[PDB]
RNA sequence: AUCCUUAUGCACGGGAAAUACGCAUAUCAGUGAGGAUUCGUCCGAGAUUGUGUUUUUGCUGGUUUAAUUAUAA
């Protein structure tokens, strides 16, 4: 269900395996925060930061290197 | 006091390799790299990028003739 996800394939297809295994955990993390946030009040901020991670990282993978002088 | 286990240092002895060993005012990476599956899950530390040398590193070995001096006159 997460490889449909909209932070997966909005990058080149070359940078899926990564992100996977890049989202996936910061999913999990997500769930960590969401057990242990009160019912009565449940908050963000944490997921702001980990959508910047990933997304500028993804940049990152995508970037490709700098050419080499000869 | 003896005996034993693990890790590390020094070392005698015995092998194997040098397409192998390293380096980085550099990018990420147990806050999850990289894979595996019998589709339930399972393993858990490097991956990228640039570069140095790599039929080779250091050191060695082999091969290409002294002086003195003796006759009977």
């Amino acid at each position: 269900y997460l490889f449909a996800s909209d932070m997966i394939q909005k990058f080149p297809v070359s940078v899926h395996k990564q992100m996977l295994r890049m989202l996936c955990a910061k999913v999990s993390l997500a769930a960590r925060v969401d057990a242990g946030q009160k019912n009565g009040d449940r908050n963000t901020v944490l997921a702001h930061k980990w959508k910047a991670e990933l997304s500028k990282k993804a940049r990152k993978l995508s970037e490709a290197p700098s050419i080499s002088e000869t």
